[PDB]
C-alpha cells in the first residue's frame, strides 16, 4: 500500500493539531525538543524503515535500539512522544500508529522551528520488535568519510547526493556533545594536531567549550549562527569551514565532495531551494520500507508491543 | 492508616506471584535486575517516602527524579516495573499502587537472590508529582563521611545504627561504576595517594578494572566474594578493608565507627542475625511517610499521574 497524506483525514482529522499542541507546550520548558524529535524520526527510518522500532523498551525477547551506539545517552524526547500518543488515543482510539505519529511530530517540529510546512504521507504501521544490531550497523557515525556517508544513505535507499546534503541540514538546530568532536580539536587522525578543515578562530571557541580534561557530555550548538531556528545557515557555516562535526564539514571540504559542493553553495544562498529539497528528501526518507495494510500493528503504547 | 501485609489478601491475592514471576523471567536475561529493583525502592523511600515518585517521567509541571544526581545514568529497571504493573492491572484492575508494587518487587528480588523471605506491609498509594530537588538533597553520596551517612538516614526517620549498617548490606550484590571510586584509587582527599583504608592487593585489582584514562562507566562488582548472591559476605569484606565504596568501608574503618563496628562483626559472622536485622530495617524504611487512605492515587501507568 502507498502512503498518503490523507490517511487520517476521515479517521482522525485532528491528529496534526494534537501533535502540534503537545510540542508547542513542551518547547516552553525545553527549547531543544523540536531538534530531538526530528532526530528520533531519522534514527527510526534508518533501521528497518520508519516503523517506530526505536520507541520500544527492552524486553526478554529483544534488546532496545535505545542502547545502540548513537542512541545511548544521546537520543531523547521519549516521554514527550508518550504524551501525544495518549492524547491521540483519547481522541482516536487505536487509530494512529506510533510510526506515523513520530513522522508528523518530526514535520511539526521543523515547521515550529521556522522551517517549511507540508503534509507528510501517512499509513505506516508499527513493528513487533526492535533491531539493536541493525541500528549499530545502519546509523552513520560522525567519523565517517564522505564516501562512507554516501554508502550509509544508499544502503537504505537514499542514493542521491541531494538526499545526503539536504537531510544533513537537520544540523541547522540542536546540540552535540563535546565527546564527538574532541579529535577534531586536539588530535585528528592520530596526527596530534587538530582538523585542518576547522576554522582556527572557531577552533579556539570550541576548545574553550570542550577543554582537554573537561566534561565530554557538555553540549555545543550544531549551528553557531541560529542555534534554534530551522534555516539554511548550516550551509553558510560549511563554506566558512565552521561545520561542527567531521561529517558536516566533509560535505564541503572532502576530496570526494565534487558533487556535494554545488548543492551546499546552492542551499547556502537560497532558503526556498533548501526547503524544497529538504521536504523532498524527508518524504523519501519517510518512505523507507514501511509496514502497511495488515503488516505490523497500531501500538496502543509506543513502548510495548500489543498483547 | 497503618500499613499491613494483608492489604491485598482479598482484593488481589496473587499480586506477589505475578511480581515474582516477572523477575524470575527477567533474571534469565539480566542477572543484575534483582539488585537494580531493590535500589529503586530505596531511592523511592528516601525522597518523600515510598510513594513511587521516582517512577514518574518528566512533565511540564515537574521534573523527574530520574535526572537526580545518583539516579541519572545509574538507576535502571523501569521497563521491568512497567511489565509487572501491566500484568497486575490485568488481574486486578486499579487495585495495586506502584508504590506497593515496587515494595513487593524489592522484597522478592532479595528473596530470589538468596536472601530472607518475608511479607511486606502494604497499603501505600502513589504521589501526584516527583521531587527532583528533594532527591538531590536526600540521597546519600558515596563520598559522605560516617556522621554524614548517619545524618542522611536520621533525616528520613531511620535514626538507629542498625538501620544504616543493615540496609548498607544491600551492597552484597549489584554493580558500581568506576567513576565513583576513582578518587580512592588514585587521589584520595586531594592527597595524590589512594585511600589508606583500601586493601593494597585489592587496590591493584581495582586499578586494573578502572584505569586512570579508562571508561568511567565500566562496572565493578559491589561484593567481590559472591557478586550476585544476597548474603552476609558484604560485611566480611569490610573487615578485610575490601569495601568497594568509601561509604562502605567507613562503617568499619571510620574514627566515628564506634557503634557500627560491633554490628559489622556480628553481621559478618551470623547470617540469621543479619537477615533478621535487614528485614526489620527494610520494613522501617518502607514505612517512611507513606500516602494512605484517600491520599495520592492508584496509578494506572506508573510513569504518569492519572487524568
Ligand atoms: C549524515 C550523518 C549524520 C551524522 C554522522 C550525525 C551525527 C550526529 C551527532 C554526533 C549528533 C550529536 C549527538 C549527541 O551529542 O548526543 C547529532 C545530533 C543531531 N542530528 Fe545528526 N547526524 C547525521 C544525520 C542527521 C540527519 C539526516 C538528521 C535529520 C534530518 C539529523 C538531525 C540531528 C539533530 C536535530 C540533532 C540534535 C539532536 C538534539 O539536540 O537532541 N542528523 N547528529
Ligand atoms: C549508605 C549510603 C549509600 C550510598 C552512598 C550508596 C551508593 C551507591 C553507589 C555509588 C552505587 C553505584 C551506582 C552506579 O554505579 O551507577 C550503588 C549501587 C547499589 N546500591 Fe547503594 N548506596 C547506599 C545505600 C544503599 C541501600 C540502603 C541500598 C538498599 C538496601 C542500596 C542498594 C544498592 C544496590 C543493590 C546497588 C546496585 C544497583 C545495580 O547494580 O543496578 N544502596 N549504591
Ligand atoms: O547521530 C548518529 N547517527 O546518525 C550518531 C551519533 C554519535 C555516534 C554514532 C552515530
Ligand atoms: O546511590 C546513591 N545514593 O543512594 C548515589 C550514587 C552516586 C552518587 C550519588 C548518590
Ligand atoms: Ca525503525
Ligand atoms: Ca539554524
Ligand atoms: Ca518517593
Ligand atoms: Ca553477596
Amino acid at each position: 500500500m502507498q502512503l498518503t497524506p490523507t490517511f487520517y483525514d476521515n479517521s482522525c482529522p485532528n491528529v496534526s493539531n494534537i501533535v502540534r499542541d503537545t510540542i508547542v507546550n513542551e518547547l516552553r520548558s525545553d527549547p531543544r525538543i523540536a531538534a530531538s524529535i526530528l532526530r528520533l524520526h531519522f534514527h527510526d527510518c534508518f533501521v528497518n524503515g520508519c516503523d517506530a522500532s526505536i520507541l520500544l523498551d527492552n524486553t526478554t525477547s529483544f534488546r532496545t535500539e535505545k542502547d545502540a551506539f548513537g542512541n545511548a545517552n544521546s537520543a531523547r524526547g521519549f516521554p514527550v512522544i508518550d504524551r501525544m500518543k495518549a492524547a491521540v488515543e483519547s481522541a482516536c482510539p487505536r487509530t494512529v500508529s506510533c510510526a506515523d505519529l513520530l513522522t508528523i511530530a518530526a514535520q511539526q517540529s521543523v515547521t515550529l522551528a521556522g522551517g517549511p510546512s507540508w503534509r507528510v504521507p501517512l499509513g505506516r504501521r508499527d513493528s513487533l520488535q526492535a533491531f539493536l544490531d541493525l541500528a549499530n550497523a545502519n546509523l552513520p557515525a560522525p567519523f565517517f568519510t564522505l564516501p562512507q556517508l554516501k554508502d550509509s544513505f544508499r544502503n537504505v535507499g537514499l542514493n542521491r547526493s541531494s538526499d545526503l546534503v539536504a537531510l544533513s541540514g537537520g544540523h541547522t538546530f540542536g546540540k552535540n556533545q563535546c565527546r564527538f568532536i574532541m579529535d577534531r580539536l586536539y588530535n585528528f587522525s592520530n596526527t596530534g594536531l587538530p582538523d585542518p578543515t576547522l576554522n582556527t578562530t572557531y577552533l579556539q571557541t570550541l576548545r574553550g567549550l570542550c577543554p582537554l580534561n573537561g566534561n565530554l557530555s557538555a553540549l555545543v550548538d550544531m549551528d553557531l549562527r541560529t542555534p534554534t531556528i530551522f534555516d539554511n545557515k548550516y550551509y553558510v557555516n560549511l563554506e566558512e569551514q565552521k561545520g561542527l562535526i567531521q561529517s558536516d564539514q566533509e560535505l564541503f571540504s572532502s576530496p570526494n565532495a565534487t558533487d556535494t559542493i554545488p548543492l551546499v553553495r546552492s542551499f547556502a544562498n537560497s532558503t526556498q531551494t533548501f526547503f524544497n529539497a529538504f521536504v523532498e528528501a524527508m518524504d523519501r526518507m519517510g518512505n523507507i520500507t514501511p509496514l502497511t495494510g495488515t503488516q505490523g500493528q497500531i501500538r496502543l503504547n509506543c513502548r510495548v508491543v500489543n498483547s
